[PDB]
């Protein structure tokens, strides 16, 4: 597989191999090694249609630490799909660089980019999904809980791109995934069915978060968005009361950025069971392993 | 000469030497060599007044591949000519960096930048011209046709910056250059006359594209960019598959990009086997690496 | 001290050591040495809430010349304080990078950034001050005059962030600092008082620029809507003011300069104007600051 567009475009064995490599390279850098430079002489164009801190800094820093140079093409720099068609961007950037990262709106834009690029394309968020975030989240779970297999992950909030990539992961690792979301804001039926097709994981969609969280290893949230949404999502804030219902085993996770007072409270974000900051770090370690894999290392 | 602002600021021999080095260094990189790093310890500030993919990525990637660091100063980062006068930007950046690349509006802003900079200034496109693009074009022609000398290049569209740098090249290499443009949209008379003064090339301005393309080695286009009067005038100047058939069997299609299919050119032409727009785009990096090597004494 | 937020968060000896190292590393680079790379394997996130040429290019280029990679986070990239709270930005970037630079609006934003960052934070300008600029200015003065101690520095203009960082310097090196500012455009009373408490420098706030400049070693300006124009009548640095200052006076301006507003063309381009060497020294002072913060 040339590209990393969705986690279940790979098989179980490949995903676990990449998560093992993630731990190895992370250990190497944590040791202070700065002389492992597999990407010496390689470049990455990073196309960003939207703002970013974690995706941007993790990819640019990681590429640097492994010996390469990443270019930051911001929203107004190349304007993929408006100034210029995606197939043309793909064919140009594939002749300058060795790998392309892209954060876009319509998922089809990243499919187009991958289809027309002769180099690997890595997804850095689309309207549909966010696979590198969940790869990081899996690494974070392995480090804190010990493994992803047989855990209960409960996402509370909008049935959105994060939920889509949780479903991707549930398609290659057997665990229990629940999406507790307001009626009308459920994840894509097709994406839910594709996870069920894999037959590994117990997949539940519910509108009752207070029940869903019971026994969770992970309570996950993200931004909901719109004053209508605020109205629709009353009852879906992750607060200390909800974490108490979830139980003493439960970690709190959030891809960030977080809007305290909306989808989550300050008390939850700052609590000892919150692992949002190690989670954010692990974007760089998971993606380093992903890029290594795509480039034949 | 300190700067690279126009191709015919240099003589024929020097231009040909740059294009030879472009080939050599391209071949080195294609071999997989990453240990020729003459720009180690060197920096380049890249001032961009406008959006860019090709110029941006080619300059920044190539500078990296040769060992240096290029800074991207976007349109809102330093705001040359608005937040700060060009003479002051030139004198500050010349003290930080080893070379400056600039994409601006008024040509005079690039001349000012060069005049007050103690380091070399490279032109990354102005209102007047686009010399690094045509250097890359020349490399592409050498690779596909064999040579630039003795060819017939026919540009179809607005008599604009790309035409100006075609006229620059025609001042230093002898070939046949035809600009087929709507009446009213001719290139600058002084630039046309400057090419003719050099006496190397046959230079024609015409408003009949269907006659102009006959026997071309290259048919070249660019985005056209009262709006209604212009729309009217450019009827007949789209490069379509019919025009390429009139051009003949030895014609390549070139376009500096971005292309707007359905405007200056059709999908079928851009994607045709005779279209060399993607190799052309790559060669921005290789031509510009040779230019920068020259300017910094390599 | 983890961070570089204000010059007088450090003592006199440490500031002098930093300025000494600034000279040494500048000499090394001027020699053509490109093999001193202490920042190999290190990264710096640079958060910019506002446009910049000198701060941006000096930090990005100098971090490169010392072996590291600086990331340019522009105003719309992370939107610190709008898309996401400073304490969260701090905690995330501290896990990716080795050092953070930040140019912000409210000074409290850079204090919050430092308080929640486990890595050093360098100030690249706030509404309150601009310490890296004055460190560069101090280097420039050492190279042109010989030293900062015992000089007379006269700032003419708005009592702003530049004046605040001058008062910071006047708290750790003994010199004579005058701010000639319009009434109601004085620097912060607390910042003046803190410099006087240090007891090293003679510090004067005046409204009479023609008298203040007399005998200066340095006449300093910076960029200063309609009503404000009225109050700054008499505060422009022109050739006549520089004549009053006398033959010892250099002109300095942190830039960008708006000729015809706070300064004339003739002053900016005069032989006594050292604005361009001044700007270069942003890189050399900041290199030494970053070396200090990172334990070199
Ligand atoms: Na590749």
């Amino acid at each position: 597989l040339k590209d990393f567009l969705a986690i279940d475009d790979f098989d179980t064995a490949t995903i676990k191999t990449i998560l093992d490599k993630a731990s190895e390279v992370k250990a190497l850098l944590k040791s202070g090694e700065r002389n492992y430079l597999p990407f010496k002489g390689k470049s990455m164009s990073m196309i960003f249609a939207k703002p970013s801190m974690r995706t941007r800094v993790s990819f640019e820093t990681g590429f640097f630490l492994l010996g390469g140079h990443a270019l930051y093409l911001g929203p107004n720099d190349i304007q993929m799909g408006k100034r210029e068609e995606t197939r043309d961007v793909a064919r140009v950037l594939s002749r300058y660089n060795d790998i392309i990262m892209a954060r876009v709106f319509a998922h089809q834009d990243i499919l187009d980019l991958a289809n027309y690029s002769s180099v690997p394309v890595v997804n850095g968020l689309t309207d549909h999904n966010h696979p590198c975030q969940i790869m990081a989240d899996a690494l974070t779970m392995i480090e804190h809980i010990g493994q992803v297999e047989g855990t209960k992950v409960v996402y509370v909030g909008d049935g959105n791109n994060m939920v889509h990539s949780w479903l991707e992961l549930a398609s290659v690792i057997p665990f229990h995934f629940v999406c507790a979301c307001p009626k009308g804001y459920e994840p894509d039926k097709e994406r839910v069915s594709k996870a069920k097709q894999a037959g590994l994981s117990k997949i539940e969609i519910t509108n009752d978060p207070k029940e869903a969280v019971i026994g969770a290893d992970v309570v996950y949230s993200d931004v909901w968005a719109a004053e209508a949404r605020r109205k629709a999502f009353q009852g879906f804030q992750v607060d200390e009361a909800l974490m108490k219902l979830a139980g003493q085993k439960a970690y709190f996770m959030h891809c960030l950025p977080a809007e305290r007072g909306v989808e989550v409270t300050n008390g939850v974000v700052e609590a000892p069971y919150s692992i949002v900051f190690p989670q954010a770090e692990n974007r760089m370690h998971a993606q380093n392993a992903i890029m290594l894999h795509l480039l034949g290392f």
